[PDB]
């Protein structure tokens, strides 16, 4: 079996925010068929991070999403060869982050090679002045274009003093081998930083994702 | 006492697309607590419509949304005074539609006053060429900003050749009277043109909506 | 067909955040000198609760100084005329859609204008009327799929010295088939020279000259 | 001085594929002209349109009259940095940064470039771009730093244009006086290149102005 019920994660992120480079490495594990995962992240270079850690969390794997068999699982199909994705995150105040992830499989551990580059974050904004609290739960929209899978969702960070700071996500998912393409569908996400020290040198990060097909006659009419 | 399990709708939309004016009137009904509604629309002016009818359906009332006790219902609370909304629909090929709706209540019947204006639709695009089929199901996202309720959601129209045509929705909801504001929440929507004549002069439109709080 | 001295007559009907208004204007200009002026009067919806500056660019490319160097799409379109559609996307989410159907009767261009703006926040510079003037700008014109397009990032200066940006997307459609120009620019300068307290009366000026970029 | 030297190193990736480029150049800052030769050291042959990098390959090479405060010439010898997002109309996005220092008469650039979501069938990946049209960048002050905004366009082979929205932030390393709202006309040209663009000779010309003026030309 290519995907086991308990798999491991190893990653290294190299990047920059507003021109200032940094590097972070992480080790984790998750349940691909339950859509749950967790990891411990450590800042290796550029610490203490001068920006909101929240802008990186969604960059720190689609295979960790619970897909019903009614909907084709593009990502679980892509293994053992793996897949890659590119993402642009356009925040409403002009800050923009571009990120890439090359995902491979080694035994039962997923390996990420991540690049992250954010620019145009204003000094007085919530990212530079580290005013974010958490990502709100979100519903990602998946669709096929040019034979690859695309991901579109407008996200929102809850802010310190209340209110929300929005970000437009545009993701392209590319399997390394030929796989079957899914129909238009959704994936609900919930990402949470469970623990951290002051300068976010150590971060414990949790993610939970479930695919669905939108407003249904639902299945909860007993049995 | 204000909203009954069965209410009615009467509406008139006046607008233009790429400078060509049109007018549409509709009558319908729905169940606010079940989040379902239906209506029959008719083209009164500007027919036959030279653009895809689907760009108007989401303009043809969140009061017809199933709200759990979990979430404050901004819209049902806004009556009998009613509420209004403004919306911008930014399609990925540059077409932009601006819409407003002034919603009042007369007895058991909702009255909509709708204005609709779309521009910069290219002649070879799916809207002017009428290549759309149905809005994909969507999850509308609602949040508070500067004391008013806002709606942000990237929608998608499925196209005839199987492709998809995306649109960014930005809605502002304003209650006529001071109403308690809800927390961050969602509303799943499913809208369908169930029946129509050849020229879309007659359209029977159904919508179904249920609010929720995202992945728990 | 186009005389050195022409006149302008227009009526704008529209709404901002759902509140309707109507404005009528009469003006004068010199198409070959790229200058024009007009007096506008609010007929309905006054006093206007929004910044008047968001309407001035909607209140005619034919009033642009074109060299021999560049094909003049707009002067060619007459006597049949042309129309245009425009979206104006302000950086705080406010967006205005406008159309203008321009015809010619004798010396006078006749505009039929529709204007609709939504999602302007109550605390923003438009609803608070904190705008001063449009900065002069360079509009880029190009052909796409047989139509002439108008693209430019504008900016309104604010009372406290700040700037409020807006992205213009314009489509120009001649009533009859004309020859399309190549990629070029049009510099703009638009000014409200005079007005009454609530902008019931506005005197507006515009100056435009086409060019083909850094030589 | 009227004649300066340029040294740069660009490291980056497009759609996840890394590449590296080095360049040496020279220009006339007070005349708003500059030239350089660029060489690919890693990631060649480049699988994307070279035109997306040229505008990343220094506003100090812009002719500013005494009419307008020169934010960029003021920032030296300490130098300045800039960040830029380039939003192409088909979804492709490039983020770029440049840290500019001065060693004698030679400018040294530390450049990072990252582009994503370029479609396989688009003009960047299919390499169907010709050149950037001349443009007019508009510069203004926000939160004490200088901003650059301009919607630009690339011509394609079979005719037509492929648009890109530039948003640039310029940050001087020392305290300098801030300019008023103004413009800078720009024209960028690849004067020569070999088949796989592994070597490129690149020219740029820039002049600042204040918009439609009583015009001085008389």
């Amino acid at each position: 079996a290519v995907i086991k019920p308990d798999m491991k994660i190893k990653l290294r992120m190299e990047g920059a925010v507003n021109g200032h480079p940094f590097a972070i490495e992480g080790v984790g594990l998750g349940k691909p068929f339950e859509g749950k995962q967790s990891m411990d992240l450590k800042v290796k270079e550029g610490g203490p991070l001068p920006f909101a850690y929240d802008i990186l969390t969604t960059v720190f794997n689609r295979v960790f999403a619970k897909y019903p068999e009614n909907i084709v699982d593009y990502f679980k199909q892509s293994f053992p060869e793996g897949y890659s994705w590119e993402r642009s995150m356009n925040y409403e105040d002009g800050g923009i982050c571009n990120a890439t992830n090359d995902i491979t499989l080694d035994g039962d551990c997923y390996i990420y090679e991540i690049r992250f580059d954010g620019v145009n974050f204003p000094a007085n904004g919530p990212v530079m002045q580290k005013r974010t609290v958490k990502w709100e739960p979100s519903t990602e929209k998946l669709y096929v274009r040019d034979g690859v899978l695309k991901g579109d969702v407008n996200q929102a960070l809850s802010l310190e003093g209340g209110g929300h700071y929005r970000c437009d996500f545009k993701t392209t998912y590319k399997a390394k081998k030929v796989v079957q393409l899914p129909d238009y569908h959704f994936v609900d996400h919930h990402i949470e930083i469970k623990s951290h020290d002051k300068d976010y040198s150590n971060v414990n990060l949790h993610e939970h994702a479930e695919a669905h097909s939108g407003l249904p006659q639902a299945m909860d009419e007993l049995y």
